[PDB]
């Protein structure tokens, strides 16, 4: 449909133009490359002119199972000695993954000293047409939701310029869900004076986003909540632990830590280790924690594949369903260092299908000759091959002049989770907003048509 | 107040860059001066930290006057042989102003085609040291309205910011006139399917602020208005006048004609004047038509002042007091000083000594034919400042 919506020269600047502009207009907006760490200017976000399509069926279920993976990873977290079972093998050869995970360690043998966390997640899927919603990342550490919200508003006035209707446009409201529930968060710490606290870089593109929740937030406290922003460098010096385990930025409490400096991408000093450890035992609220953070790295992704493993965290009968819906959405995945059955006559039907399998990159023929004479076998893994769904699309990115290209996407799906970590309990438990990120055959940022 | 408050650069920095960044959130933005043409990067509009200090009473006056005044210009616009017995002198050594009146004089000649006419006005006044007093009278190239509200919207949360009461910062809501006007000047025009076109240049500052005019004009429409940009060198090649005294835009007619392109102030060459002609002697509603926009020049503004002109547009008793309050902001002037802080892109912040002028804002929505006005309202204000300029809006004392 975009391209019979676009059938000029003509026509695709002027929309251009508009969207340009419309973005602009109402902060649809990045800081500029050149000046990461100042906000004098600002770019347009990058984006496709129109919303992609996507089938109605497949993002309804990648909505449907949110609030369940949400519980799952929740749940995940809280289970300490399955944690730290996950990661016995790779602390001992990752040295940054080590002392995130000694962090975890000291803050459970001093016992837990603020119960109410914020889980924040977005989970993000593909469409494989070898069409089938596949799960392909998790991510519950560092997540731009205003964003997402004003590319579905903008992808509206778009429909509208080319005559398409807008009803196939979802609602994509993600950072109204967001700011309630860090005000929640900032609420449940019982004191109107603590900080709220964006732990953030100095230099990040989207500082604007950030500037909205602040707004929002002293908006929802009616003035009350006092705003700061530091990094984990700045920290080292400004953070210290109070002699009841108060979180001090410069002598004042703070009530909540929210996080954009992502826990497993982000290769810290020690100094800034050291500020996420104080962090972490204090008893502020953390949006989210570092247990939060770190069970959605790719390993655990992977555990929770294998037999058996989601029953763990979902033992009831009555959750059955939950189990189901997570597991159909699972891309096909048999680690090699395991010999059972189900391996076994998965590898000899990769070796006579190798097209319909990835091993890590073989394919193919490579992938066939691989399997059969590797000994080495620990160390690999056999997935299953996606293919995503290609469409066609126009890309608005600063300066660059748009052109029609075939694109491949993601679908993301963002939600939150308030919960206690000592007795599991679940207070609050939402799935709200989504995106599509899109690429030809970074990316840029989308929203789905539904067919 | 504006030192008092700001007790540290740390909480100088933080204010300031709480304020740009509410700035680019809420489209207080221009674009850049190395890009006027794109609209891919955005800066933050020029403007004062905090609302200056200014008198109430003198704000209240010029609020007053400002549809009295509006009503005269409009009234000097119907009065064909008042404007060019005005003209008779200056046409002869101002080539510029000449061809504006000839294409007046071309447009009367052949009977007037559009009634209906939107006046833009903006009036600026400055405070002599306190006494108020009328510095210039714009009738041509308006905008910025939107920018005005979002500079007084910045300035009460900076306000909040400081502990100050933003009870004196008052409701700033130009832009709403300005939209409800354009939108009435349209219906008026009598065809859905007609153009609503901003003449407008290629390279400007403040095409953030026409989008948002356009995106407004269409909500209130249902989706029915058509807006277009066009520039007078590129409207020379596509604007036509049809059999019908239409004007078309690559063949489809225009209802509105709205102008951003200071009939005084733009130094038109020959081909765009041809194009100003040709939307002139078309049945397009213009805002504003060019005899609105050169009622309000300089030797127009003298010549009102002189003992009894005044009296002559509001001949009636009943208007005596238009007349007075008017003739009461007739003028050397020594500008009320004060200090704040100004917020330029990658300039750093300081403390200055700075003077402005107030600009009042409004529309009025009148019939050329038989004078009568069917909208007169005074909506929008702005402060300019400038050391001993930025955007800036009152805190009124």
């Amino acid at each position: 449909y975009v391209e019979k919506s676009v059938n000029s020269e003509t026509k695709l600047h002027k929309l251009a133009d508009f969207a340009i502009d419309w973005a602009h207009n109402n902060g649809l907006i990045l800081r500029t490359k050149q000046f990461l760490n100042k906000s004098d200017v600002a770019e347009f976000a990058p984006v496709s002119l129109l919303p992609s399509p996507f089938p109605r069926h497949a993002f309804e279920k990648a909505v449907a199972v949110h609030e369940a993976l949400q519980l799952l990873y929740f749940r995940v977290a809280c289970d300490y000695e399955f944690m730290m079972d996950a990661y016995k093998d790779v602390v001992n050869t990752d040295n940054h993954l080590r002392q995130l995970v000694n962090i975890i360690k000291d803050a459970h043998k001093q016992g837990i000293k603020q119960p109410t966390t914020l889980l924040i997640m977005r989970a993000d899927y593909m469409l494989n047409t070898l069409y089938e919603l596949k799960q392909v990342e998790v991510n519950t550490g560092a997540i731009g939701l205003g964003i997402d919200r004003r590319t579905t508003e903008l992808h509206r006035q778009m429909l509208r310029k080319v005559g398409m209707d807008t009803s196939n446009s979802p609602a994509n409201n993600g950072d109204s869900n967001m700011i309630e529930s860090l005000f929640m968060a900032w609420e449940a710490f019982g004191n109107k004076n603590a900080l709220f606290v964006f732990l953030s870089h100095e230099r990040l593109q989207y500082k604007f986003e950030l500037r909205n929740i602040q707004c929002q937030l002293e908006e929802l406290s009616n003035g009350q909540m006092k705003v700061e922003y530091v990094s984990l460098k700045a920290g080292y010096e400004q953070l210290k632990l109070g002699e009841d385990y108060s979180l001090l930025l410069n002598g004042e409490i703070v009530g909540v830590v929210y996080s954009t400096i992502s826990a497993l991408g982000h290769q810290a000093n020690a100094r800034e280790m050291e500020a996420r450890r104080t962090i972490e035992l204090s008893n502020a609220i953390k949006a989210p924690s570092l247990a939060i953070a770190i069970s959605s790295s790719k390993k655990i992704q992977q555990l929770l594949t294998t037999p058996g493993t989601l029953e763990r965290f979902f033992p009831s009968a009555t959750e059955a369903d939950k189990v189901a819906a997570i597991r159909e959405t699972f891309t096909g995945l048999w680690g090699l260092e395991k010999s059972d059955d189900q391996t076994e006559r998965r590898i000899k039907d990769a070796i006579e299908n190798p097209a319909n399998y990835v091993l890590k990159n073989f394919y193919d023929e490579a992938l066939a000759e691989k399997l059969r004479t590797m000994p080495e076998r620990a160390s690999h893994i056999l997935m299953q091959k996606l293919i995503p769904m290609a469409t066609k699309n126009y890309f608005l990115r600063p300066f660059h002049e748009p052109k029609l290209n075939v694109v491949v996407g993601e679908l993301g799906v963002n939600g939150t989770l308030l919960g206690n970590l000592r007795d599991q309990s679940v207070r609050h438990n939402v799935q709200s907003g989504h995106l599509l990120r899109t690429k030809l055959r970074t990316g840029v940022g989308d929203s789905p048509y539904l067919f």
